[PDB]
């Protein structure tokens, strides 16, 4: 089923507030992308694995809010005698881009906080593996669960509402996993780091359960609200979201790293 943004007349603040933040995200992650490959090798060598995924990750959302930028604005078209944004006939706009692309995002961003928490080898392999599956079995069941929101709203014609309230606490379960799993990691950094080491990497756990927790508000946003204004907020706290969980917390996780290699022995992260 469709999105519950093509049954929704816009007017031209609400199509344009919406467009211009993927314009903007699209534009701050390719900035991020410069950014993390400019500044990626004043870390030392075994916490540069994040600073890379950083730069893939920054790769992975610019190729997402792209695509959203593209079809929001190919699936509606301007009609002046009503001053509103209608739909197009044969173009239907998607939110699963977002879906599809944090398949790649999530996994990683809970890896390169496994990296600058210090577990390497096996151990960095057994938490990825965990990471990576509580992440794609959450994802994918969310990606499932946001195709009834035309019927959990109310639209009529569109029924089999009962299917969004059920895959939305299955991916709940796997995200209460995923936190587990990243909690036990920062409780119990590798390599013996020192006390304010420490409070950053729980700093930053905390960090990314607080703007991971406005994804699954974002997803019952056409329960609460299923209007046009209702679609701006979502799509304000969509790019606050993925602001502050990829790019903010790359720069948090990349000073935590860089006090990491400057503490113990490197000089390019000592002298930056
Ligand atoms: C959108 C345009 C481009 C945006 C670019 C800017 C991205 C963000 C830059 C980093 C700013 C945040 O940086 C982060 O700040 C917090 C402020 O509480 C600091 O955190 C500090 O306070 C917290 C309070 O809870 C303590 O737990 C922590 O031990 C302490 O260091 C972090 O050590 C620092 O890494
Ligand atoms: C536009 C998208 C990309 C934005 C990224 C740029 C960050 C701009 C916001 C800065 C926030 C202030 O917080 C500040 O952050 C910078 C960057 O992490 C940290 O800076 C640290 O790393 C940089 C990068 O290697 C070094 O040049 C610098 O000497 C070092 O201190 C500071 O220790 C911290 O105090
Ligand atoms: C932009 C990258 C990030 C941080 C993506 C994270 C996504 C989530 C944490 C989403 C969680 C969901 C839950 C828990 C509820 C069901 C639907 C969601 C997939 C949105
Ligand atoms: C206006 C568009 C400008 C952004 C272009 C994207 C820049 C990508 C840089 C990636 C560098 C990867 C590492 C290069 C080898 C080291
Ligand atoms: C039509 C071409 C327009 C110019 C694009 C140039 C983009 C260059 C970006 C380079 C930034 C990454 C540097 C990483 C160094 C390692
Ligand atoms: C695809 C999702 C699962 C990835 C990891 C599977 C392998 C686990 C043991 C390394
Ligand atoms: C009625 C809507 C059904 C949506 C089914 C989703 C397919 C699985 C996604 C991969
Ligand atoms: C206890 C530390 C709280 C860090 C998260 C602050 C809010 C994140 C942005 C949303
Ligand atoms: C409009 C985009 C808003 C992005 C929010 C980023 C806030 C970062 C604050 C971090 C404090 C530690």
């Amino acid at each position: 089923m469709p999105s519950i943004e093509n049954f929704l007349a816009y007017d031209f603040w609400q199509y344009d507030v919406i467009r211009h933040l993927f314009a903007f995200s699209t534009a701050v992650f390719l900035a991020g992308l410069v950014y993390f490959a400019m500044t990626a090798r004043t870390t030392a060598p075994n916490y540069r694995l994040s600073a890379n995924i950083s730069a893939v990750v920054m790769v992975s959302a610019a190729l997402e809010l792209g695509q959203l930028w593209l079809l929001w604005n190919e699936s509606f078209q301007w009609a002046e005698l009503q001053g509103s944004f209608v739909p197009v006939a044969g173009e239907r706009f998607s939110n699963g881009y977002r879906y599809m692309n944090w398949l790649i995002d999530v996994p990683m961003l809970a890896t390169q906080l496994v990296v600058v928490c210090g577990f390497v080898g096996t151990e960095l392999r057994n938490r990825w593996a965990k990471l990576t599956i509580a992440g794609v079995l959450m994802i994918l069941t969310g990606y499932v669960g946001q195709y009834f929101e035309p019927a959990v709203a109310g639209v009529p014609g569109y029924e089999g509402a009962e299917q969004f309230w059920i895959w939305g606490i299955i991916s709940t379960a796997f995200f209460v996993w995923m936190l587990l799993i990243l909690a036990n990691a920062v409780r119990n950094p590798q390599g013996a780091p020192s006390d304010e080491v420490r409070s950053r990497l729980k700093f930053c756990f905390w960090f990314l359960l607080a703007t991971w927790s406005i994804y699954p508000f974002a997803y019952a946003m056409p329960l609460f609200a299923p209007t046009a204004d209702g679609v701006v907020v979502r799509q304000v706290i969509y790019t606050v979201a993925d602001v502050s969980s990829k790019l903010v917390f790359g720069v948090i996780l990349s000073q935590v790293a860089l006090r990491r290699s400057a503490e113990e022995g490197f000089e390019p992260a000592r002298v930056a």
